[PDB]
């Protein structure tokens, strides 16, 4: 149906801002909601964003989501980088067909 | 809303059968569909089962899903164990507030 493409890595120093893009290969990004997950080594995925830009309870406002119709992409922005933010990040949407599609994953290193 | 609890680990010899369970903490397991993912180290989650028991194209019939009461659980069964099956396995469903819920994950070791 479609793929979601992510850069395999990003790094940044503590206190800085980092952006991770998720690009949909076919059909419009805005046809279905985008979610973002944080995964630490040995643990399960943790929702940081759902419905393109909503934060679950307990997720700090350092985490934000946005959609760019024109590049057919979603982005996750992390400001005030802390060393605990080091983790894998995945974007995720639906098919229509309805079925889940995961992006390839971005490994974030805090320098 | 609810949690999905899984055993942290399972192990078994090549050619054998292993079962991994997923237990819902409140509400019925049958209220929403259950999905299973395989995740190898360094990679993103791959669907092995969706809609309780459906296999995506290219997933071998060694992988099967089922659902039970009396215990409020879903299970993933892997027959004919191969050393490539070594990975983490996650169950996943939806609340009604619709939002995704992930299990804690099971690490499968092939002996």
């Amino acid at each position: 149906n479609f793929m979601l493409t992510q850069p395999p890595s990003v790094s940044e120093s503590p206190g800085k801002t980092v952006t991770i893009s998720c690009t949909r290969s076919s059909g419009s990004i805005a046809s279905n909601y985008v979610q973002w997950y944080q995964q630490r080594p040995g643990s399960s995925p943790t929702t940081v964003i759902y419905e393109d830009n909503q934060r679950p309870s307990g997720v700090p406002d350092r985490f934000s989501g946005s959609i760019d119709s024109s590049s057919n992409s979603a982005s996750l922005t992390i400001s005030g980088l802390k060393t605990e933010d080091e983790a894998d990040y995945y974007c995720q949407s639906y098919d229509s067909s309805n079925h889940v599609v995961f992006g390839g994953g971005t490994k974030l290193t805090v320098l």
